[PDB]
């Protein structure tokens, strides 16, 4: 099968922000540009504050339709070559929280990282998590595009809210999201 991308503010009014560069985020592509293993701070916005036990996962889908039932994963140069909780294979890792549960599908295989929901850190009116992406869209991906779809999750894994974001891993981010930007225009 293939993971749902449809955009779901649900209950909650769920939906993402975004902030050499390490990363970089271009609204009009909904793209977010990012050097290998850098941190790249992800916002979650919500109109109403869910409930203890809620859930943040993370996943890694190939945006084109040729690819879409492949499983995004990490190339195996970029596999053998780490802190000791995120698996080898997976891309999306979390930096900084202490609660990262990173799962494997039973039946599709598919990757995914999970952290608790955090109401919003003072000075702030969203709650930022920081993701490190493990492999180069080049590598593998291959060129190959994706998307990374966050899903806000009950304590049973029941859907509350979806959003997702393109993501290019690249060594020049700023570069390459002003090429595709000025080829958009
Ligand atoms: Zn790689």
């Amino acid at each position: 099968s293939v993971p749902s991308q449809k955009t779901y503010q649900g209950s909650y009014g769920f939906r993402l922000g975004f902030l050499s560069v390490a990363c970089t985020y271009s609204p009009a592509l909904n793209k977010l540009f990012c050097q290998l293993a850098k941190t790249c701070p992800v916002q979650l916005w919500v109109d109403s504050t869910p409930p203890p036990g809620t859930r943040v996962r993370a996943m890694a889908i190939y945006k084109q339709s040729q690819r879409m039932t492949e499983v995004v994963r990490r190339c195996p140069h970029h596999e053998r070559c780490s802190d000791g909780l995120a698996p080898p294979q997976h891309l999306i890792r979390v930096e900084g929280n202490l609660r990262a549960e990173y799962l494997d599908d039973r039946n599709t295989f598919r990757h995914s990282v999970v952290v608790p929901y955090e109401p919003p850190e003072v000075g702030s009116d969203c709650t930022t998590i920081h993701y490190n992406y493990m492999c180069y869209s080049s590598c593998g991906m291959n060129r190959s595009p994706i998307l990374t779809i966050i899903t806000l999750e009950d304590s049973s894994g029941n859907l509350l809210g979806r959003d997702s974001f393109e993501v290019r891993v690249c060594a020049c981010p700023g570069r390459d999201r002003r090429t595709e930007e000025e080829n958009l225009r």
